[PDB]
């Protein structure tokens, strides 16, 4: 968790993996993937 460490949550993506998420459809948030489900 520790999501309240906004003042210490950068190493979680020091620019290098971000482009990955954004490299999907909607940063992987507005997705849906209604596959076989």
């Amino acid at each position: 968790r520790q999501i309240k460490i906004w003042f210490q949550n950068r190493r979680m993506k020091w620019k290098k993996r971000v482009f990955n998420d954004a490299r999907d459809i909607i940063q992987r948030m507005h997705l849906r993937q209604y596959e076989l489900l």
